[PDB]
């Protein structure tokens, strides 16, 4: 799931702050 996985990357974007 490409959209799935990029949803995680999106989460990691705020999750990293």
């Amino acid at each position: 799931g490409i959209l799935d996985i990029k949803n995680k990357v999106s989460n990691l974007f705020k999750k990293i702050k």
